[PDB]
């Protein structure tokens, strides 16, 4: 009745505060990212002592005490003068999205309103503060609260919105009935050799903005995209249309025995072998079974240890779903493992 990877992520990476802790960083950061995984980790550990944990840290340390008055800062960690606090107070709404999702589906599992509350009110404000109608698309989520907006351009981050959570969303109306749509849109139609990016910019009037550059490569980031579209129910009639569009990614991999580390999205030229976190997010998303298998040794082969939050997050994912820790219905809910 445990999740042993769960647990030993918790040993080593949260504090008796409840919060998710990067060690690799000098200032010993935490992220929203990181207490989005740990809450939706605890969620499908069925472990709620954590949970509440995690998440009181969450509303006290990143919200100034509540999610319900604003998004939670990203970035949190230590000062040059040795204290402690916020270093970024800009949201990054893949951390929020998660967060939101947990907290509903807490809520709902754990028969608990305050959940609900708390996830609603966060989700509302995600509506609201951090996503715009884009000329050309509709509603687009943004990475971010500020700095990714533009007047005439705007820059998003296709790994952010995994389809099932787009999917669980629309339960809740506009905007997230058309972000489903649109969220198609953005990991679809940047991928033109089958490679999604870690960020891709859009412009008005002209459109994606697809010709090679720094960071319009499938690397840290991107890799997620492949995750979450391998985590997607068969009957997610998206899901096709997504593996077959990323099908150069499993082609590599399958050919080469690894994912590669960073790829150019517009020439589909790869790098590198990308390290055990990548692999695990392999796991949910090749459909051949000796692929499957080759990147499964792997992970088995170098699990993470304390030093790697990443790869360790990536796992917990990846291998996770691999070992039917949980799985998504139809209309993007968690079905437990518990
Ligand atoms: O140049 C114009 C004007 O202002 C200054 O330049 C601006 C620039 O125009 C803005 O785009 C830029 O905005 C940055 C935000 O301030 C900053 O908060 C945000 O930080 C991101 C971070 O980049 C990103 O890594 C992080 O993602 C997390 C996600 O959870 C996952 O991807 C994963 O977990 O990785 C991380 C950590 O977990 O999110 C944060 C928060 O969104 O980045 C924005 C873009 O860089 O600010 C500049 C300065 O204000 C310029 O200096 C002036 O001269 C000029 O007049």
């Amino acid at each position: 009745c445990t999740w042993p990877a769960w647990e030993q992520f918790k040993k080593d990476y949260i504090s008796q505060e409840g919060r998710v802790i990067d060690p690799s960083d000098a200032r010993k950061i935490t992220t929203s990212q990181g207490q989005s995984y740990g809450m939706f980790s605890a969620l499908a550990a069925n472990d709620r002592a954590a949970f509440d944990n995690i998440l009181d840290w969450t509303q006290n340390n990143l919200a100034q005490g509540s999610l319900k008055e604003r998004l939670p800062a990203w970035l949190w960690g230590k000062k040059e003068n040795s204290k402690w606090e916020v270093l970024d107070s800009n949201s990054a709404s893949d951390g929020d999205v998660w967060m939101a999702w947990s907290l509903l589906e807490a809520g709902r599992l754990w028969k608990e309103q305050r959940y609900t509350d708390i996830g609603s009110a966060l989700l509302k404000r995600i509506a609201r503060e951090e996503v715009v109608t884009v000329p050309g698309l509709g509603s687009m989520l943004l990475p971010g609260k500020v700095g990714f907006a533009e007047d005439n351009s705007w820059r998003f981050n296709p790994s952010y919105l995994p389809p099932t959570l787009a999917q669980y969303f629309t339960r809740f109306g506009a905007p997230w009935t058309t972000l489903r749509e649109t969220n198609q849109r953005l990991l679809l139609e940047t991928a033109p050799k089958g490679f999604s990016p870690d960020w891709v910019r859009y412009e008005k009037d002209k459109g994606w903005q697809l010709k090679a550059e720094k960071t319009l490569i499938s690397s840290y980031d991107a890799i997620r995209v492949y995750m979450w579209v391998g985590m997607m129910p068969d009957s997610d009639p998206q899901k096709a249309r997504m593996l077959n569009r990323f099908k150069p990614m499993a082609t590599f991999t399958e050919k080469n025995g690894y994912p590669p580390e960073k790829v150019d999205v517009a020439t589909g030229k790869a790098q590198g072998k990308g390290p055990v976190g990548f692999s695990a997010a392999m796991l949910p998303f090749l459909q051949n079974r000796d692929a499957q298998a080759v990147q499964r040794q792997r992970v088995a082969d170098n699990f993470p240890g304390s030093d790697a939050y990443y790869n360790y997050v990536l796992t917990l994912f990846g291998q996770g779903w691999d070992q039917h820790r949980f799985r998504f219905s139809t209309k993007g809910e968690l079905l437990p493992d518990w």
